[PDB]
């Protein structure tokens, strides 16, 4: 195209900037040092890897750019100690540093679309062996999960095994202290309040990790009528919320480090200590994570004494809002059923049910890395388009 | 003790907070919310899971003491809802709210001491099927890894599967796409720089990833004499002198987003994108982390031309202060050795060799997370003392 065809290119800034006037008659800017470290030929690109050979060490950081030439599709380089480097036009336009360059590329990258959701929510429902069988249905898939933070399955068996055929899907299951696949039932010694027949209040799992898992799979095998209804609350859309109606409360959960731990045996024996912010914000303000478990929240709480009441003051208010009937969403999973979800996004809970002389419940977890499932996602939408 | 025996309980503050007076005279103070938020007796806490039951949505944050009895070893609180608590002396103790209590715990908890080095490291040495059979040793390896951030295990075969046996003394390896262990040798089309004979400047393993591994094992099965020596640097020690000799440089590489990548197939085939800060500091301004690999550090760079000389400009100062004589140690790692070291913290590298007919140079490697790694080594501590 006419955007991707070099009209010229020119050593600006005392040799140490290219511009590059397009056909468009739009000009882009690169700076000298960042095309010496990223000469693509075989003594700096290591092209099996796709990777840089090029160490620091060898890089002029006041390096400019000897000699020029140019043609429709390529510019061609000389360093001033003889190194020759060539560029391709496509390589060089998408990698363009004017700012509307730069958010393209990583939002092609990251695909940080995302809609907020409340009760209101239309639950995005997928086939469980379409998705396993086509990459069409695998990449509506991944790419719902991220921008809305669920996805049910629909037709899986009422069998173990079929969270870890989802596993092989993504590319790998995240293995954890509870194993690599989970069993939610009732049960003795149970070291877990999942484990009993209790309700779950709105949680995230695991905040006892130092980076708990992105993504939970959970597939239920059998069901109870006495209860064990599932409920979901969008959390980024929560502290949304609750940062415009009680900024004092958002301001000491985004800010207050809380102690998470877990004692006990399971996939073998653990003894688990972590701190996080309950709300979890980038350094640009917007929240990333929700942390929160009130199961595993530790009994220490490592503020100064006067901070206290106000901390659990500003969680009700939270609690109180993810509770709110215009945020959560109430389903029952039926056998065959599966989700698939945002951990760090979502909270998730579940109604109370009945005990039984035989196990009335059981839903088998898994939990995914979001790099194992961005990875796929790449992967697959390369393979869709 | 005297300290941990009650000489008197009082509700203060209007019954919002409680008072022990300790038979050594000191005092601490407890505030109300908290005691009812974590009352231990069978409602609100379920003791096979060593959890809390109890909701938030259960928690008046505006209680105050209804009632208090106390003798030398325990309170007796009942609340304004007709609920009865139970607290034992010593557990109250323990989570005193003053400053110097609740640093002591951290430190308990979480290890913190750290001893910076430079060229005069004394490599900690220890042998490998002692740490294997002995929890005494495998106390020292990780209580060593911890504060040095290196460990050497000698007496290893000469076989792959040391690694995995260390790995499961820890608890699990961390499983990424490169695999659950790895094979450190030159490969025909290598996809990582990694597998060839070539210089590996100092790097951190993995920054692709939005989590990259805290721990890494690396085993020499065969080495060569063409070269391969090895060399390892503290990265906090370094990081501590680049924001005394050039605080700019700090200051850059602490702020500035670069984005890492890999694409290729192993386990299975990846497409990983991230963004990382260089030098990760916390809230405290304190650095936690390293993150950085040249060679997976991508071709896009997502900041404003008139920022990138500059960011170069601080990475090359940084780099040149890890090569410094003073900073850096270097060794040769025989058949039989093993390195586990602090992959956040570390920054280490190894020495161009010759490529043969037949592998000449043979490593094995694997991951672990630093929870993990935490976990046995709270465990251990406790079965030792
Ligand atoms: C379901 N399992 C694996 C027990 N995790 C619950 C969540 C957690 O303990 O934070
Ligand atoms: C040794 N392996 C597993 C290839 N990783 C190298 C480090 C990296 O690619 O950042
Ligand atoms: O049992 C359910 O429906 C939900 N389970 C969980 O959220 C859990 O085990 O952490
Ligand atoms: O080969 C060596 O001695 C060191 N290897 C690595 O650091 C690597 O593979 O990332
Ligand atoms: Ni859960
Ligand atoms: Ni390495
Ligand atoms: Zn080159
Ligand atoms: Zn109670």
């Amino acid at each position: 195209s006419m955007a991707c065809t070099i009209q010229k290119a020119e050593a600006l800034d005392g040799a140490h900037l290219m511009q590059i006037l397009w056909y468009d008659e739009e000009e882009s800017l690169y700076p000298a040092v960042w095309l010496r470290d990223n000469c693509p030929c075989s003594d700096c690109y290591l092209d099996s890897a796709k990777a840089r050979k090029l160490l620091v060490e060898a890089l002029d950081v006041n390096i400019g750019i000897k000699g020029l030439i140019f043609d429709r599709k390529k510019v061609y380089i000389t360093w001033p100690d003889e190194h020759y480097s060539e560029f391709q036009a496509d390589w060089l336009k998408k990698r363009c540093f004017s700012k509307q360059a730069r958010a393209k590329l990583q939002r092609e990258l990251f695909f940080p679309e995302c809609q907020y959701w409340g009760s209101e929510l239309q639950l995005p429902t997928l086939d469980f062996e379409d998705v396993l069988r086509y990459d069409e249905h695998a990449y509506k898939w991944l790419s719902t999960l991220k921008k809305v933070g669920i996805v049910r399955l629909t037709g899986a068996s009422d069998k173990p095994g079929e969270v870890s055929k989802l596993g092989k899907r993504m590319g790998f299951l995240y293995l954890t202290f509870y194993g690599h696949t989970w069993q939610v039932q009732d049960k003795i010694d149970a070291n877990n309040v999942a484990y009993t027949t209790g309700k779950l209040s709105f949680h995230t799992d695991y905040p006892a990790l130092h980076h708990p898992p992105g993504v939970q799979l959970l597939h239920c095998i059998k069901q109870t009528v006495t209860g064990g209804d599932s409920e979901i609350v969008d959390g980024f859309n929560v502290c949304q919320k609750l940062k415009k109606n009680n900024p004092q409360a958002f301001q000491i959960l985004s800010s207050t480090f809380v102690d998470f731990t877990d004692i006990g045996v399971d996939y073998c024996d653990f003894s688990v200590q972590s701190k996080h912010k309950i709300i979890e914000l980038d350094d640009k303000g917007q929240v990333v994570r929700i942390n929160f478990n009130n199961a595993t929240r530790d009994t220490i709480f490592d503020v100064p004494v006067e901070r206290v009441q106000p901390f659990y003051a500003a969680l009700k208010e939270f609690v109180d809002l993810m509770n709110s009937k215009e945020s959560k969403f109430t389903f029952k999973m039926n056998p065959g059923d599966v989700i698939t979800f945002d951990n760090w996004r979502l909270l998730h809970g579940r109604r109370s049910y009945e005990a039984g002389t035989e196990i009335s419940r059981h839903l088998e977890g898994a939990y995914a890395d979001w790099d194992v499932v961005m990875s796929r996602l790449r992967i697959l939408r390369q393979r869709v388009e």
